[PDB]
This record gives structure tokens, C-alpha cells and sequence, in this order.
């Protein structure tokens, strides 16, 4: 007879992109199981390498290649670093903010980390300056198709000299032709990069007037990239929790089997 | 004159572990800021890396090729974890918790994450089970010297044959020795891993009461260790906080020139 919608539910869950009726749920099933315990197992065998954390590897090598500097900040930001953004009730993000105590929050976005590092480096480092970060970014969201509510992103600045447009469509454009990922860029000017219809990234041409808030006055570009986004497009997964921090997938392999 | 206690501090803030009267407050600071600065320009001329990121990688490449699954967890994590984890008021740890919501926290440990992997794996695997996973814990703290509030932990663990505390104590043995940190270890069996007075990690030989808990009926070993405290060690720094993801120091060096 025919698969239950459950059944079929099931099934989308053991069932690969790259796999290809008259058979029972319980065959197709079986199958299946035997399918991703074999990709468990050839993971396991030679490479062992987490889908985030290579991929995090490789944007790193990516940008330091390129003359940006590694940062690691803070994950659990002061509250007032929110306000300071620009970010107040009559906005979207302002309702999306995981709080902690009364003076913190988990970060939403890296750009007031590194806004302050462009600031500190500016009085030792040599212009241009050109900082990065990758890591994890956290916000109450009402979808689950393309939102994560703990995601990872990168982002990355460029502060003085060379602070053009085509710069910053240069950088995006080696980026992720290096990754191998589609796109269409789309737009101080702000841009998008568009994979079809999901939004890998948001791009800033500046001066804008938020820098004097920051402490900042000269030129600089930059863009924020979604990891789980870059994972999703790169392994054609339906659903982005199959790329997210998980119990229940590993490299897009469900781990209830 | 003599300097004063708020001058010193100060200077203790620029001064690096390798540095080596009648010279004034104003030129001592300057000095050091001159060596500071340098510091941060041969870095972003180089190598461009950041200390803990580098260290992730490294201890990354350690342990996938002795055979151990890289594993990236969720951080936010459910409450019950930390009460399954036995974790009840009359401890210590109770009170340490970064409650976020009503029924999540920031993981103070990586051991729910990894009891679940472990019995979901067992499904998928042949013997013997390795994982390990890299990554932030927050825990609530009143010192300030060896703790941090917010950190980075490596977690590890094997479960099935050689689960042995030879085993544990080799690997732990292989894995400092390739770091180049000197240590002493001091002690189911539970296994302290000491730098002088400074704890690097706390090690389990299972099977321990707890497991059954998680659905684990298997031998297993493991430990956690601090990267922060590993980097203290290794940098030979002064205080925790140099090794810290933090606005106020890159790879040892202050950021307030
Ligand atoms: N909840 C989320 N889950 C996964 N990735 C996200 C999330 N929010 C943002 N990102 C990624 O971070 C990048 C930069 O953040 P930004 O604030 O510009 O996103 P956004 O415009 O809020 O995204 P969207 O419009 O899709 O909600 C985005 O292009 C996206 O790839
Ligand atoms: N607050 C903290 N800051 C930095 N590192 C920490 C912190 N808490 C734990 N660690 C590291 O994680 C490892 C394992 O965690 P564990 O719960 O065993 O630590 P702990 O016994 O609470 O440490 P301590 O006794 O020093 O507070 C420790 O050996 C330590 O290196
Ligand atoms: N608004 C998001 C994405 C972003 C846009 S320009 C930019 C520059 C640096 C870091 C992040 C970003 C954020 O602040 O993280
Ligand atoms: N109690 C700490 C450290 C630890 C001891 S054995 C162990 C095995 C796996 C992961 C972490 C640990 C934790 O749960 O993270
Ligand atoms: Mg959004
Ligand atoms: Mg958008
Ligand atoms: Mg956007
Ligand atoms: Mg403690
Ligand atoms: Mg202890
Ligand atoms: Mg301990």
C-alpha cells in the first residue's frame, strides 16, 4: 500500500541527496540504514573530519593566505554592544537576542568584536588593516528551514586603504569560487550574496555613520558569512540542521540508526 | 620616585614573559609599547594566527590521526543534561550554570554531548568507539587567576576494547608531549592531570554508575583539558585571562597600546 506521511518523514531523514514504488516501508528502510551506517563507517575508516569545523579550516587558511588576521573574541557580549549597533525595539533583531544575566548576551553578530579590534590595531598595525573571525552566533528564530538559532558565521573587515566595491566583490568573488559555491552578488552601500532565493551573506561598504559610534573614522568593507548556509548550498541538503551543530546529524548523515 | 602600584600594573600589562631603577614611569611604558606594537606587527606579517584557533588545529590533527571522530556539538544545551549528568544543588557545579530560557544553558561540560555520540555511534561503529570535540564551556566562577568564565575545553573518549588506564595514560602521555608541556599524573578511576598546582585535566576510567543514565553499558576512558590552561603553560603566562577569547589581549599581547 501506500507510505504513510510519517513513513515517508522517516525515510527523508535516512535519505541522502545523492541517492536514487513496489517496496514495503520496512525494506526501504532497511536499506537505507545499511546506506548511512556505511557512510558512518567510511567517515570513521579515513578522513574523521567534522563537515563545520574542515569547513571552518579552510575559510581560515583562505583569508590568513590572504593577509587577514585570525581573531577569536568573546561569544557571551556585554548587552550594551547590542543597543551601541544600532539595534533597538523597532527593529527585527531586537526581539531576537538570547539574553544572559542581566548585563550579557549570547553575540547575534561579530561585527561589535570586530569593530573594537579594528579600532585597538589601528594604533599598531600598518594600514590596511584586515581582521576575520569565525564562529558561533546565536538568534531566537521563528523558521527552521534556512534558520539555525545557533549558527556559525564568518565575517571579515578591511579598515583604510583599498576599501572599494570592487574590492569587496574581489574578495567575495575568490571566496567562494575557492569554495565552489554559486552565487549572485545583488544591491554607505549594502549587498547581498544570493543563492537563488537564501541569502549566504550581507556585505558593507563603508564609511557608514554607526563607525563613530565604534571609534571608527576611516574607510573599510566587509561581510558576514553563514557557515551552515555554505555547507547546505556545497552538500545540497533539503533541511540546514543536516550543517548545524547536532545530536541527530553528522555530515548530514542522521545519527539515529 | 617609586612607582606606584597602579603604575606597575600597568606596566605588568605590556610586559611579556621574555622581557628582561631609575628609569621613570613614562619611559618604561614607553619602551614596552614600542616592543608591543612590534609584537603585533611581526604576527600580522607572518603568521597571521590566532594562539587558541592554532591550538584547536593542532590538537584537532592530534587526535583524527590516532583515530578519533571530530565531533562539533550543540553549546546551548537542555537543562535535564546537567541534572542527568547528577549535577543536583548539593554541589558544586549547581551554581555555576548559565541558565539561558527555561530550559537550556550554556554547556558547563562536554560530556552529555559526547555520552549521547558514543551510545548513538555504537549503532553505526566498529569497536573500539573514539570521539573527541573542541569547543566553548561556561561556567560561573569566582576566582580569576586559573579560571575563566568563559573557556575551551577538549573533550575525548574511547569506549569498548583497550578502554584501559594504561591506555588513558598513554594517550594523555603522547598528547602533552607533543604540545611540550611538562606535567605529573595524580590519583571508576578518576585521574588528575597536574601542571605544579594547576590542573590541565581530569580523566575517567569507566565504567562508572553514571553511564547507565545515557544508555552506556560498555568500558570506557577519557578526560578533559583546558586550552586556556594549556596555553598558559606553554606561553608561560602570568594570568589565565592572556589566553582568554578577549578584546583585551591577541596571543598574549595587550591590545590597549
Ligand atoms: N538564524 C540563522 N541561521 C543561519 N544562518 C544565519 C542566521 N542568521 C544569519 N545567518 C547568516 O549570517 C549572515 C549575516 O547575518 P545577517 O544579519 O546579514 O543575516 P540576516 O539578513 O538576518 O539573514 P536572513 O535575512 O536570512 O534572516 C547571513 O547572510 C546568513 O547567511
Ligand atoms: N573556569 C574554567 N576556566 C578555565 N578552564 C577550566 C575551567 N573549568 C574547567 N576548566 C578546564 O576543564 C578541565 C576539565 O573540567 P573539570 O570540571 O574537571 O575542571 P574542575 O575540576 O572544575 O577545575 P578546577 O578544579 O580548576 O575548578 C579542567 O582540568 C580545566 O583545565
Ligand atoms: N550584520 C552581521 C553581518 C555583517 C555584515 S557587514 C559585517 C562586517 C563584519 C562582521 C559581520 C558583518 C554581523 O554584524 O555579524
Ligand atoms: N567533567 C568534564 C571533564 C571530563 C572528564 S572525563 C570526560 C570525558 C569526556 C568529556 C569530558 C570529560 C566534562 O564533563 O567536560
Ligand atoms: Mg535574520
Ligand atoms: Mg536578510
Ligand atoms: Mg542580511
Ligand atoms: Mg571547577
Ligand atoms: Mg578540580
Ligand atoms: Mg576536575
Amino acid at each position: 500500500p501506500a507510505l504513510t506521511k510519517s513513513q515517508t518523514d522517516r525515510l527523508e531523514v535516512l535519505l541522502n541527496p545523492k541517492d536514487e514504488s513496489g517496496k514495503p516501508f520496512r525494506e526501504l528502510e532497511s536499506e537505507l540504514l545499511s546506506r548511512r551506517k556505511k557512510d558512518l563507517q567510511q567517515i570513521y575508516a579515513e578522513e574523521r573530519e567534522n563537515y563545520l569545523g574542515k569547513l571552518e579550516r579552510e575559510i581560515t587558511r583562505f583569508f590568513v593566505d590572504r593577509g587577514f588576521l585570525e581573531i577569536k573574541s568573546p561569544i557571551l557580549i556585554p548587552l550594551e554592544y547590542i543597543e551601541r549597533m544600532g539595534i533597538d525595539n523597532d527593529t527585527e533583531l531586537s526581539k531576537q537576542i538570547f539574553r544572559v544575566d542581566k548585563n550579557f548576551c549570547l553575540r547575534p553578530m561579530l561585527a561589535p568584536n570586530l569593530y573594537n579590534y579594528l579600532r585597538k590595531l589601528d594604533r599598531a598595525l600598518p594600514d590596511p588593516i584586515k581582521i576575520f573571525e569565525i564562529g558561533p552566533c546565536y538568534r531566537k528564530e521563528s523558521d527552521g528551514k534556512e534558520h539555525l538559532e545557533e549558527f556559525t558565521m564568518l565575517g571579515f573587515q578591511q579598515m583604510g586603504s583599498g576599501c572599494t566595491r570592487e574590492n569587496l566583490e574581489s574578495i567575495i568573488t575568490d571566496f567562494l569560487n575557492h569554495l565552489g559555491i554559486d552565487f549572485k552578488i545583488v544591491g554607505g552601500d549594502t549587498l547581498d550574496v544570493m543563492h537563488g532565493d537564501l541569502e549566504l551573506s550581507s556585505a558593507v561598504v563603508g564609511p557608514i555613520p554607526l563607525d563613530r559610534e565604534w571609534g571608527i573614522d576611516k574607510p573599510w568593507i566587509g561581510a558576514g558569512f553563514g557557515l551552515e548556509r555554505l555547507l547546505k548550498v556545497k552538500h545540497d541538503f533539503k533541511n540546514i540542521k543536516r550543517a548545524a551543530r547536532s545530536e541527530s546529524y553528522y555530515n548530514g548523515i542522521s545519527t539515529n540508526l
